[PDB]
C-alpha cells in the first residue's frame, strides 16, 4: 500500500547514500593521488 512504507523508502535512500558518500571520498582521493 501507500502508507506504512515511509521508513522502508527512507531506508532505501539512506542505504544508497552511505555507499555514495563514502565512494565520493575514496574516488576523489584516488583521482587526487594519481
Amino acid at each position: 500500500k501507500k502508507k506504512g512504507i515511509c521508513f522502508f523508502c527512507s531506508y532505501i535512500i539512506i542505504s544508497f547514500l552511505i555507499v555514495v558518500n563514502m565512494y565520493i571520498a575514496i574516488i576523489l582521493e584516488n583521482f587526487k593521488k594519481k
